[PDB]
C-alpha cells in the first residue's frame, strides 16, 4: 500500500484533550426569549434565532481588476422567525391581537440558560451569550388548520423585526 | 470530560410544572369555520387557514447608515386556501356554482371548538380564538381526476379572498 | 396534567352523524368525459381536470391604506391537461392527427358518474356534477418512449384549451 | 456474446499499482484554521473551504464565428463560509462580539495537517498543502434555536471575505 | 447465605386470596360475534378480537427539552381479522359474496357469554362486556388450498372494518 | 497440557462471598403497580414495566476525526406496556371504558414489595426501589379471542404513557 503511513496515539490525545477541556456544548434546546412586560408568554416559545451580527460591505476594483472588500455601516435591523404553540385559551392569539391593535414597540431579551449553570427554580445566564433587541415588531402570520394533521398541535409563526442589536 | 457538568432536578421541575399549569394545547384538527347562511355547507370543511395578523411596514434609512423599520397601514385583504371534499350530490359543486353566478359576498366565521370545552351536542367556542371576515369571495380551482387515485376522495380547493378582519 | 382535560362522546357522536348522514364521498376515480361525435375514445381517458371556476378579481387602494378586492370579468377560457393511455392500433393518435388536421372545434361533456346511482351498464349522471366546454381545442405533447420503462406503457398528453364552461 | 471480449490482470495490476504507488489520500477531516492572535479559537472551527483559485475570462468572437476564452485579471478576493460550535461561556460569540466592534483584520493561514506526517503533540504542515488570506472580514449568521432538535449542538455559521491568497 | 431472608404466610395468603376475591377468569374461548340479520352465521365464527380501544396523542416540545404527551381526538374506525371455518354448502362464501355484491353496511354486536353466567340454551350478555361496531365492513382473503393438509380445514379470514365503537 | 494451570480455592471463597454479602436478588414476580384512586384494579396486574432512566445524548464532531457524546436534556416522557387478566365481571374492560371516556390524567406508583420485607397482609416497600409516573395515560390494544386458546385466559395490553418520573 502507501510507503507513507506512519501513525501516532499521542497527537490524537493532545487533540481529543485540547477539544474536551475547554467545556460544555450549547444545546440546541437550552434557551429563553422574554418579551418585556409579557414575562408569562416567555415558556410558549419554542423556536427561535439569534439576530445577524454582521455589517455591510463595500466594494472596490482596484488598478489593473484587483479587488478589495470594505467593512462599512452597521446592519441593525433585521428580521427573525419564531415558531410557538398555540393553547386552548388562545393566550398567544390575544397577545397578538393586543400587539396588533396597540401599534407599540416592545423589546426582547435572548439568553442561553443551561441546565449546567441554573441555580434553583430560576434561569442563570451570562453577559457573553445574552443579547437585547430595542423598538421590535410582532407580526403574525397564517397557520395551517388541517384535519389530516391529527397528532399535530397548532404552530403560530411569528415574524419579529429588530431595529437595534444591543450586549453588555 | 468537560468540568462544569454540575445538573439538578428542581430547575427541570420547574420549567416542566409552568409549561403544563397553563392549560391544553389547541390540537390542529379542532376547528370550525362557518359561512353566512350555509351552515349545512361548514360540516365539509376539510382544511383552513388563520388569515394573516400583520401591518406592512415602512423603511428608514437614517444618517450614517442606520435603519429602522416603522409600523404601517394595517394590511386588511389577503387570500387563504380551504380544502374540501366533494360528495356525490355536488354540494359543494352547487353551492361554488352558486357563488359564482350569484357575484355576492358572504362573511364567515372561524372558531376554535375543541372538545374539552364543548358542551351538549353543539360547539362551544370563545371570544378569544375567534375570527370574523367580511366580504369575502369565494373561487374554486382545478381538481384532479386521476384513475391512479382509487383510495382518494375529490378535494376540491377553494381561494378565500377576505378584505377585512374582525375580532371581539 | 392540564386542569381542563373533560371530554363527552355526544359532540363527537353528534359530529359523526353530522358528517355520514349526508352520503357517499365521490371517489377520484369515478368519472366520465365525452367529445362530441366521438364516443368511442371516452373509453380511453385516464385523467382529466373539472376546469377554472373563478372570475379575475380588481384591487382598489382606498383612503388610509385599506384595501379591497372587487369581483371582475368572469375567466371563461382556460387550459387543462388530460392522460390518456395509447393502443396497438393507434386509435388515439389517429384521432390528434385527425383533430390537428381538420382545425375544428369540438365540445365536451365532463360527468361524475359513481356505481352507486348507475343503473344497468349505463352511466347515469346528474345535473349538479355535470359541466360542458364549447368551442374546445385539443392539441397532442411529447411521450416518452423510453426503453427501461418495460413495465409501463404509452401515456399520451393531451392539452385541452376551452373557450366557456357551462352548466345546466 | 461479444466477440472482442478479451481481459487481462497485467494491465489492471499497472494501472492498481499506480494508483497506489503515489501515496495516501487527504482525508476530508484533516485540517487546521488558525487565525491570527486567537490561537484558542482555532480549535473550535468544525467545517471550513480552500478558498477559489481561478481567474477571470475574456471571452473574444473571432471572425466567422470563432470563439475563445483568454485568461484575465486574477479574482484575489472571495467568500467562503465556516461551521463552528458554540460553547457554554460563548467563546465564540465573545469573538465574533468583539470582531463586529472592533472593526479590524485578521489573517487566516489554512493548512493540511494529517495523522500520517504529525509529530509530538504539534501538528506538521507543509508549503504545499498551506494557503494564507490576507485583510479578511469575519461576520456571523442567523442561528436556529428549536425546541425539537433536542440531539443537536448550536452550530454558528461564520462568513469569512478574503481579499487576497498567498501560497509559499 | 443472605442474612435478610424471613418470610410469611399470611402475605401470600392475604395476597391469595385477594387473587381468588375477584371471581372467573375470563377464559379465551367463550365469546360470541354476531352480526345483524344474519344470525345464522355467528356460530360458524372461530376468531375474532375486540377492537382498539386508544385516542390518537399529540407530542409538545416544552423549554429545555421536556416532553408533554396530551390527549387527542379519538380514534373511532379501525381494523380487525376474523377467522371462520368454511362449510360443504359455502354458506360463509355465500355470505361474503352477497357482501361484496350489495355494497352495504351492518353492525356487529361483540359479546362475552362464559358458561357461567348462562341460562337454558341461551348466551347471556353483560352491558360491561359488550362492545358494538356499527357501519362496518366484511372483506374476505386468500386462503390456502393445499393437498398436505389433508387433516386440516379451510379457515376463511375476514377483514372486518369498523367505523364507529359504542357501548352501553 | 497448558503449562500455566494452578488454581486456588481461596480467591473462589472470597469471591462467593462478595456475591452472597450483597442480599437477597429481587425476583422477577415480586412487584406491585398502583393506580390513584383505583386499589382494586392493581391486584389484576399480571406483567409491567419500570420505566426508562436515561436522557438524550449530543454528537460533537471534534477536529482530526475525534469524536464526543455528551450529556443533554433528560427523557421524561415515555411509553410502557402492562400486561392484565380479565375477569368475567369486566373489572378492567370497565376501567379503561371510564378512562377512555373521562379523559383524566391519572397517576401509578411502582413498588418492589419482596416477601423477605413484607410484614402483615400488607405490602412494605423501600424508597429506595420506588418510582413514580405523573399525568399517565392509559390506552388499551386487540386483544385475541380464538377458539384454540382454550387452555389460555384473556390477556388485555395496556399502553401506559408516563409524563414525568419521580423518585424519592
Amino acid at each position: 500500500g502507501h510507503n507513507n503511513t506512519k501513525g501516532n496515539r499521542k497527537f490524537i490525545k493532545g487533540r481529543y484533550t485540547a477539544n474536551a477541556a475547554k467545556g460544555e456544548r450549547l444545546v440546541s434546546s437550552e434557551f429563553l426569549l422574554t418579551f418585556a412586560g409579557h414575562e408569562d408568554i416567555s415558556v410558549l416559545v419554542r423556536t427561535s434565532q439569534i439576530p445577524e451580527m454582521t455589517r455591510e460591505d463595500v466594494e472596490d476594483y482596484g488598478p489593473n481588476g484587483v479587488k478589495f472588500n470594505q467593512h462599512g455601516p452597521i446592519r441593525n435591523s433585521g428580521e427573525i422567525q419564531v415558531q410557538c404553540v398555540e393553547t386552548i385559551e388562545g393566550d398567544i392569539l390575544q397577545f397578538i391581537k393586543d400587539r396588533i391593535a396597540a401599534k407599540d414597540y416592545v423589546d426582547i431579551t435572548m439568553a442561553a440558560t443551561p441546565e449546567s449553570k441554573s441555580s434553583g427554580v430560576n434561569a442563570v445566564t451570562k453577559a457573553a451569550t445574552t443579547i437585547e433587541m430595542l423598538d421590535c415588531k410582532i407580526y403574525s402570520d397564517a397557520i395551517d388548520f388541517s384535519t389530516e394533521d391529527v397528532t399535530a398541535a397548532v404552530r403560530p409563526s411569528l415574524r419579529i423585526v429588530y431595529n437595534w442589536i444591543e450586549w453588555d
